[PDB]
């Protein structure tokens, strides 16, 4: 089986709750351009410093962004796949990157029909290198437990 899933309206409002919004660039704590919900390069070319975007350029380019992601999760997947975990893989991927959700157990655990597996297996992705060490980010672990109520429950952040 392979995936031909989108993601929803809902996990897209999920994603955009995460991200945050700015329609001016900044520079992030990484020191790198960033602008709507956490873009940093619009149509191939960088975010530059001093740009202004309206919510509606925002939406397109996060959809832009988020297409390579729901096109990997798509082919990951091996079962049938409710909407609810779908938006959450997707969500968790968009985040922690392609090949590290390719060879995550939470994927092997969803392919195995171990949603509840699949979902304590999401959380242990709340790490951040810093100064070459690794670090547990608050912000991270509270992303991973919502995008769990996500997958297991079908419930969304307000």
């Amino acid at each position: 089986f392979q995936g031909h899933m989108q993601l929803s309206r809902k996990g897209l409002d999920a994603i955009k709750f995460f991200e945050g919004l700015e329609l001016e660039a900044y520079e992030d704590s990484a020191g790198i351009p960033t602008i709507g919900y956490g873009t940093i390069r619009i149509d191939g070319k960088p975010v530059k410093m001093g740009m202004k975007i309206t919510a509606e350029q925002a939406e397109q380019y996060l959809l832009a962004d988020v297409e390579k992601f729901v096109a990997a999760v798509n082919k990951a997947i091996k079962v049938p796949t409710t909407q609810n975990e779908f938006d959450a893989l997707v969500s968790e991927t968009y985040n922690i990157g392609i090949t590290a959700m390719q060879d995550s157990t939470f994927i092997k655990r969803h392919n195995a029909g171990n949603k509840v597996g699949c979902a304590e297996a999401m959380q242990w992705w709340n790490k951040v290198t810093v100064k070459g060490k690794k670090v547990t980010s608050n912000g991270l672990k509270n992303r991973r437990r919502m995008e769990a109520d996500i997958y297991l429950d079908s419930v969304y952040p307000k």
